[PDB]
C-alpha cells in the first residue's frame, strides 16, 4: 500500500501534456483528478519529485518495538475539511452510518478519533509555575481570578489564553461599525465576563477580512485595515506586551502568535457545528499513498522520484508541439535530462519555488517583479519533529493517557502519542520548535554526535541500527530530556529513550513546516494570482503555502481543486458536497 | 572630506592586478595598505561598490535642525582596538597628549569620548516593572537582594545582568581544571558574592577558546567543548530559562545572547583586558574613518572607487588568460549594461549575504565542487539590525535627569540611545536600534508598510530642508508604535512630543542582510578565518570584512581580517604605526 512504485530513472526527451513537480498532497491530488476525470491520458500526466518517497510534509514511520505509526509531519484532520475528510471516509458526509458511506479511494484507511487528553492532567509550565491546563476554569468556578507570573492589564486578570484570544477578536470585530451592524448576531458576548463565542462561516470571513478596519482612535494602527497589522502588533496593542507574552507561550502550537496577517489569524484562532480531530490508523501519509495509488493504477502513470527540476524555458527544439522544455537533475546519476510539456504545475512551497532557476522567463526579476513580490507574501514557519520511544509510558504516572503539555521552555509543546500494549514501548513527539526556539534547537540538531539506539523489548540492536541515520543528536536528546523532567516536575522519574526519529522541515526544499500570510497583502488576490501568475503561460502554483488553510493538507487540496476548476476544465468532484465553500 | 570622488561610469576591459569589491572599511583599508606600501601602482588596485556611497555599514547623517552627526551604522570604538584607534588618533597609543600624537591619515578627525550616561537616571523596563540600571547595586549596598519579575535560581537572586554574566563565564571557566590551573590568576572572585572580574588577554582567549571543556556532571552538554554549545543553550543550562529570559532582555545591544558560539561569546561579553580603555566616537561622524582611509587611497594617482557598479560573476574562462587569471562581470547600474574587468587577485570585502548574492554557479562558489567553501560561508549567523533616528524639538529625556546613554526594555524596541541636543535650536536626537530576540518580525510588518512619516518644520529646519529626507523617513505605523513604546518605557510623568524628522536604515536589506555576524557553535573558528582569507589553494581570491573576523560587530574586525590577508598573501609587513604587541594570531 506504501510501496507505490517510484521511478528514480530518467526518460530523455519524454513528451507529455502536464508536468507536475511536487509529489506532495497537492501534486498527487492534481494528477489523480486529471487522469480519473479523463482530461488527459495517464502517460501525458507525470509527477516529478526530488525526494526518495512521495507525500512531502506527510511522512509516517514505524520504530522497532512500537507496532503503530509515528508522524514526522502532518498527523490529523478536521471533519470540517471536506476534501481530505470525504477522500478518507467516503461520501456523502451527511450519511453518518459508515457502512452506507460510498468509498472514494480503494486503499484501506481506518479513521480513528484524535485522542485530545484530559485538561485536569495536561500540564502548563509558564515562567517556572506548573498548572493543570484546567486551572483557569477551576478558579473561575470558585469565583476567583487565577494569578499567573504574567502582568496582564487589570481588565484581563484571571482570563485564559482562549478566552483572552476570543475577547481580542470580539473587541476588534465589534469596533468596526459595518462588521457590528452586519454580523453582530454571529459575534456573541455571553453572560460570564470570560465567555465569548462566534458563528462566523468561511463565507462570512471572506466578506469581513478584506474590509475590516481597526477602530481604536488612540492606537498607532487606528483606521487601518486589520489585513495590514501584524498579529503580534495587534495583540500587544490590545492586551500589552505582557499580554502577548502570555498568549504566545500559553497558546502552544494550536496557537499561531507570529507577526502574520491579523485578518487571516482571526478565523485561524476561532474556527461547522460538531466537528472533531481524527487521524488514520495506518499512518496519516496513507491519504497520500491512496491518492498516489489511485493515479498509478492507470498504465502510463509515473512518479519520477529522485528527479529535481532545475529550470524550464520556451526556447527549445520542440516549440511546434510543446510550449515548455523542463531540465531535470537525475540524482542517482547526477545527469540532466529534458522533459517537454504544455502545462507546468509547481505543487511546492515558497522555498522550493525560490530554489528553482530564478533567471528563466518565469522568475527573472527584470520581467516578473510582481511574481517575486507574490512569492514573498508568506512567512516560512520553521518546524522539526523528534519522536522518542520509551520502554514505558512514564506520563501515565500523572494520569496522562494522551494530548499535549505546553511550556515557555524552548521545547514549547510535547504530545504523548501512544503505548504498544504488548511491549509497553511508548511514543512521545517532544517537539516542533518555532519563534526563536529554532536557533536554540538548530545548534544542538546540527551537532555531529548522534543519539545511540539502545535495545528494548521487541526492538533488537540490528532492527534499531537501520535507523542510525535518522537519530536526533545526543545534545538535542539530552537537552529535550532535561526540559521534559523540568516540565513534568520531580514527582515522576523519566528514563532515557531507547530510540529517536528526527526530521527538520527547514531543510531544502521545504524551508518550512508551514506558511503564514504577511500583513499588507490582499490574500484574496494573491491566491488566484499564484494558481496562474502569467496570463499567456500554462504554469500554475498550488499547495498549502499560498492556501487560506495554511497548516493543513486541506489547504493544499483546495488550491489544487480551484486550479483544476479554473484552468483544466474539471467540475467539482461528484463526491464533494456542492455547499463546501471553496471561494472565487 | 566626505566628498571623496565616486565613478558611477564604466571602463570596459579595464586591466588591473587587484579588484577589491566592497568600498566598506575592509575594502578601503586593503586598497589604502596596498598603494601606501607601494606594492602596486594605484591604477592596478581598484575598488568596486554597488552602493552610491562608500562606508558600507558606516553611514553618518546630518538632519536639518540638528548641527551634529547621527549614526545609521557604527557609532563607537574602543581604545583597545589598535588599528581603528591608531588610524583615528595617531601613535604611539602610550602617548596621552593628543597634540603629542603622530597622525597616520591626513584627514582631520576629533576623537571624543562616547557618553555612557548615568545608571542612576537610565531606565530598565522589564515585565512592566520600571528600574534604574543601578537598582541591583543600590539594593546590594543596603545588604538587600533586588526582587524582579523573573524567577531566577535561588543562588542567583539579586544579581544584575552584568554580575550574572560574569558568574556564568567565571563558573564555566573555573570548572575546567586546565583553565583554572593555567589562567586562575586572571579569573577573579572579588570579596562580595556579586563581584567577578577577568584579566584575560586576546592571546589568553585564543589559547582558551579551542580547548575549554564544559565540566558539569549531569548537564546535557557535559564533557563537550564550550565552542560546540550555543550561548543560549549554555546560559539556560547554567541559570535556567528564566535566567536566560532576564539576561537576554536586560542585556542591552552591548549584549549578544543569540544562540551563537559560546567559546566566542565569553570574550565578547567580558572584554579583552585593558581596564583603562573607553568607548570613543568621531565628532565629524564615525564614517569619517572610512573617508580618511578612502581619501588616503585616492591621493595616489590612478586610484578610483567605481560606485553603482555591482559584481555579478567572475570566470577563469575568458580571452585574456595569458595576462589575467580572472574576468569580472560588473553591472553598471546607471546604464543597466555589463562590462568586464581583468585582474589576477579578487578581494571580496563583503559580508555573508553579499557573497551569497554573487553568481553561485561560477568556479569559485559552485557547491558541487567547493562544499567546504559553502559550509564555511554558512558558519556565521546574519543578525538583523535596523536604525531609526528621531529628531524632537527638545530633549524630553532631560526631565528624568538623562543627559546621554541607553535605556533598555523587554518591549520590542529593546533599546534607545539619547544622542544629543543642538545647543542653538534645542533640536534633540534619539536612536531606537532593535532587531534581536524576534523583534525583527514585529518591526518588519510596520517598516514594510508604504505610508511614510511626514516631516514637519522646527527651529533652523524648514520643510524645504526636511523634504530632501522624505525618502529615508520611517513608516507612520512604526513611528506611531515606537512613540507608544517610548511613552510606556519612560512612564506617565514625562510628556513626549511627536518628532519632526526621522531617518530609517534596514541593514537586513541587500546586499548586507545583517547588522553584524555571529560564529555558530561547533565550528573551528581559528581554522575557518584563515580558510576564508584564501578559500582555494589554486586561486588568488580572498574574503575579508567583519563577517568572518573574531571581532564581529566591530570595524576593528574588518580591519584585522584585511590586515592578516595583506601580511599572508600580499607580502606587506606590519604597518610602522601599529604596535608589534597588538596580537593578530597566526
Ligand atoms: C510538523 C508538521 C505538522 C503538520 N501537521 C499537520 C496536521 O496535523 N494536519 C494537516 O492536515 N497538515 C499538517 N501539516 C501540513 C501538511 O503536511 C502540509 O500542508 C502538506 O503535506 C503540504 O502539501 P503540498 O501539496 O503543499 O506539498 P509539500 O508537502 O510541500 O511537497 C512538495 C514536494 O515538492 C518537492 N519538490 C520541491 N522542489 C522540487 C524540485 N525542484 N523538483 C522536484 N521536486 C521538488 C518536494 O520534494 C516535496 O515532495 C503539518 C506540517 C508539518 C511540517
Ligand atoms: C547598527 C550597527 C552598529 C554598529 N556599531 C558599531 C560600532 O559602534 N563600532 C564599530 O566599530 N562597528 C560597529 N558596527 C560594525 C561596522 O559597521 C562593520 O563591522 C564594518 O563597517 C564592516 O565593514 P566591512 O568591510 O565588513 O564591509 P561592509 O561595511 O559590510 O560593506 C561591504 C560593501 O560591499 C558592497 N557590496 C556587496 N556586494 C557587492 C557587489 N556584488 N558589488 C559591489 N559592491 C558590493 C556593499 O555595498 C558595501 O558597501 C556596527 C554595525 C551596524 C550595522
Ligand atoms: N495543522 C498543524 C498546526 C499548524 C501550525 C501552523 N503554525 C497541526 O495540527 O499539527
Amino acid at each position: 500500500n506504501k510501496n507505490t512504485p517510484l521511478n528514480s530513472g530518467k526518460h530523455p526527451d519524454l513528451k507529455i501534456e502536464v508536468a507536475i513537480i511536487g509529489a506532495g498532497t497537492s501534486g498527487l491530488y492534481t494528477a489523480y483528478r486529471l487522469v480519473t476525470d479523463k482530461k488527459f491520458k495517464a502517460h501525458d500526466v507525470q509527477i516529478f519529485d526530488m525526494n526518495n518517497k512521495l507525500g512531502g510534509r506527510l511522512e509516517s514511520v514505524i520504530m522497532p518495538g512500537m507496532n503503530f505509526w509515528g508522524e514526522l509531519g502532518g498527523m490529523r484532520y478536521l471533519t470540517s475539511q471536506q476534501i481530505v475528510t470525504t477522500l478518507i471516509e467516503g461520501y456523502p458526509l451527511s450519511e453518518k452510518d459508515p457502512n452506507k458511506r460510498t468509498p472514494v479511494l480503494k486503499d484501506k484507511m481506518t479513521p480513528v478519533p484524535f485522542p485530545m487528553g484530559d485538561p485536569s492532567k495536561l500540564l502548563m509550565y509558564l515562567r517556572k509555575e506548573r498548572f493543570k491546563q484546567n486551572a483557569w476554569n477551576e478558579a473561575q468556578k470558585k469565583g476567583e481570578k487565577l494569578p499567573t507570573r504574567y502582568y496582564l492589564n487589570e481588565n484581563d486578570l484571571g482570563f485564559s489564553s482562549d478566552q483572552l484570544f476570543n475577547k481580542i477578536i470580539y473587541d476588534v470585530l465589534m469596533a468596526d461599525p459595518w462588521v457590528a451592524e452586519t454580523y453582530g448576531s454571529k459575534i456573541i458576548k455571553g453572560s460570564s465576563v470570560y465567555d465569548y463565542s462566534f458563528k462566523l462561516t468561511s463565507r462570512d470571513w471572506d466578506d469581513i477580512k478584506p474590509k475590516l478596519v481597526y477602530n481604536f482612535p488612540n492606537s498607532p494602527y487606528d483606521q487601518r485595515k486589520v489585513n495590514d497589522i501584524g498579529f503580534w502588533n495587534l495583540i500587544k496593542d490590545q492586551v500589552s506586551q505582557e499580554g502577548y507574552e502570555f498568549l504566545a507561550n500559553a497558546g502552544g502550537y494550536y496557537s499561531n502568535t507570529i507577526n502574520w496577517n491579523s485578518a487571516e489569524a482571526f478565523p485561524y484562532m476561532v474556527g461547522s457545528a460538531g466537528t472533531i480531530y481524527k487521524t488514520i490508523e495506518e499512518g496519516y501519509d496513507s491519504i497520500a499513498y491512496a491518492v498516489a495509488n489511485s493515479y498509478m493504477e492507470h498504465e502510463g502513470a509515473c512518479i519520477w522520484s529522485e528527479n529535481k527540476l532545475l529550470t524550464f524555458t520556451k526556447d527549445h527544439p520542440l516549440t511546434n508541439t510543446h510550449k515548455y522544455e523542463l531540465t531535470f537533475l537525475n540524482l542517482k546519476t547526477n545527469t540532466q535530462w529534458k522533459v517537454y510539456a504544455n502545462s507546468i504545475v509547481l505543487a511546492m512551497p515558497r522555498k522550493s519555488l525560490e530554489l528553482l532557476d530564478q533567471n528563466n522567463f518565469f522568475f527573472n526579476i527584470n520581467k516578473n517583479s510582481v511574481l517575486n513580490n507574490n512569492i514573498r507574501s508568506v512567512i516560512m514557519e520553521p518546524a522539526f519533529a523528534i519522536l522518542m520511544g520509551f520502554e514505558y509510558p512514564w506520563w501515565k504516572e500523572l494520569g496522562i493517557d494522551s494530548g499535549h503539555s505546553i511550556t515557555d521552555l524552548p521545547m514549547r509543546q510535547c504530545y504523548y502519542f501512544g503505548t504498544d500494549p504488548e511491549t509497553n514501548n511508548s511514543m512521545l513527539l517532544g517537539s516542533y520548535g518555532d519563534m526563536e526556539t529554532e536557533t536554540f534547537w538548530k545548534a544542538l540538531s546540527d551537532d555531529k554526535v548522534l543519539f545511540e539506539v539502545k535495545a528494548a523489548k521487541s526492538a533488537s540492536l540490528r532492527e534499531l541500527h537501520q535507523l542510525d541515520d535518522v537519530q536526533a543528536t545526543k545534545l538535542m536528546v539530552g537537552e529535550l530530556m532535561n526540559q521534559l523532567r523540568e516540565l513534568h516536575g520531580d514527582t515522576v522519574t523519566i528514563p532515557e529513550p531507547y530510540v529517536t526519529y528526527f526530521k527538520d522541515w527547514t531543510d531544502e526544499p521545504f524551508g518550512a513546516g508551514y506558511h503564514a500570510w504577511k500583513a499588507g497583502f490582499s490574500v484574496e488576490n494573491v491566491m488566484p494570482y499564484m494558481r496562474k501568475p502569467l496570463t499567456d503561460e500554462q504554469i500554475h502554483i498550488c499547495g498549502e503555502a499560498y492556501s487560506d488553510q495554511q497548516g493543513w493538507v486541506e489547504g493544499a487540496f483546495c488550491e489544487a481543486e480551484k486550479m483544476l476548476q479554473e484552468y483544466f476544465g474539471l467540475d467539482r468532484p461528484y463526491w464533494l458536497s456542492p455547499d463546501y465553500y471553496l471561494g472565487w
